[PDB]
């Protein structure tokens, strides 16, 4: 149950997939758990059902941060919620709980319901978002992707989320540094089901939020390959990638085996 | 995998001895000889398998302050380790990788591991101990029972904890106090497998320290119940207890199927 055709190279760093997009504004007054959101989608809903992720902003932030997640993921064949917080200070695990909320919200009540297959959800975010979404993966297992985003979180072990679990890092981050946020987390990740480390060589706090190929490129493999079960975008991760003057550090659990 | 059946059927005077049917040894663990954690003791009864407990202490907190469930719960047929953690000031997450490495030491290096389950492991404490309890059970979902004792974490949400929990409070508890870390973590936790909130009535912080009739009867009913899987232990859970002058407030999620 696969969308689009084989990636190349090409295909997975374009701007555009194949897929065409809608957007819905839902609004913060029609909901309770979060802050609403945009929810964009293919157009084309007539072939299978999508897989669905959440993507939360950071401290101070709103989805205008996350917006260019939107069109960049949908366009590959997903339903992509950028969502807003209930307030732009809430902390990690409340931002966890959001995110789970605007899940729950997309499957059972939002317009696009029909369209997703409700057991192929994930999460992403920025920040605390970031931190929000490896807690949203540690208190549900059945979420099948986790992308944390320059992540920060005052919680610093996470090895028992079970969730496949990509961490982008930045190099050169100030405010969640690496050293203290997203290396901690990913080395407490488990061996399985698989986990990676990207890290953006020169980058600071807030790569995530302006359009970044890398970023681009190894979201959608890594939704493609654990959403969608995709195994014909394994080559993107795995062996790990190398020649790579955007990457800085990289680190996996390569192969990641369907089990 | 089949369940246990340690000790005779129960009754409300068996559960509430202070000795249980089963004779009791220790054995101490060093320091220096584990690396996880800080050492502790190990209480194990006298040609079956048994269930096996972690206790956590709290911060500042030694052994000492829970020595007393060791010879409790082991003569009720459990093999029962009451570590010391690294340093005195350790953290909860930190208490919770201790709490898992004790178990871990126990079944694959202790000199008991002959005679333990490694598929029936359980983890309490009290105070930053009872927060370790909680993170170690979120982590593990292997793990089969879990009772924070008066527990303080600043985390406050454990809905992803899959292990059956008794939470015990204590009523006018000012270090943890029931509003802001008990009752939150009780009222997170998921409807199943099974979750309880025991409140001490009039109770300190302090009163999982000393031997208490109450602690012990639900804290082996508890491990009984998940660890053994031995539902002769059920009638002391559900329905709740009432008319109990120790208990001043009890929630659960009866019954446990």
């Amino acid at each position: 149950k696969v969308h689009g055709p084989k990636p190349t190279e090409e295909s997975i760093t374009k701007p555009r997939g194949p897929f065409e997009v809608n957007r819905r504004s839902v609004s913060r007054l029609k909901v309770k758990g979060f802050g609403g959101g945009t929810i964009y989608y293919p157009t084309n809903t007539t072939d299978g059902l999508f897989s669905a992720v959440s993507i939360s902003p950071g401290f101070t932030g709103t989805q205008e941060t996350m917006a260019w997640y939107g069109p960049r993921l949908a366009s590959q064949g997903f339903v992509v919620f950028t969502i807003d917080t209930i307030t732009t200070t809430d902390q990690p695990d409340s931002r966890a709980r959001q995110l789970q909320a605007s899940l729950k919200y997309l499957v059972n009540k939002s317009k696009v319901k029909d369209i997703i297959d409700p057991a192929r959800l994930g999460v992403m975010g920025h920040s605390m978002g970031g931190g929000g979404s490896l807690k949203a993966a540690l208190d549900n297992p059945k979420l099948k992707a986790a992308i944390p985003l320059t992540p920060w979180h005052t919680t610093k072990d996470f090895r028992g989320v079970r969730t496949p679990t990509l961490i982008i890092g930045a190099q050169n981050d100030t405010v969640a540094p690496v050293s203290q946020h997203a290396e901690p987390f990913y080395k407490s990740l488990p061996d399985k089901p698989g986990k990676a480390y990207l890290e953006l060589a020169g980058a600071s706090h807030l790569a995530p939020n302006t359009d970044n190929t890398t970023i681009a490129k190894f979201s959608i493999a890594w939704l493609k390959r654990f959403l969608d079960d995709d195994t014909r975008y394994d080559r993107f991760l795995c062996p790990p990638p190398r020649n790579n003057k955007s990457i800085s550090d990289y680190r996996s659990t390569c192969p990641y085996k369907e089990h």
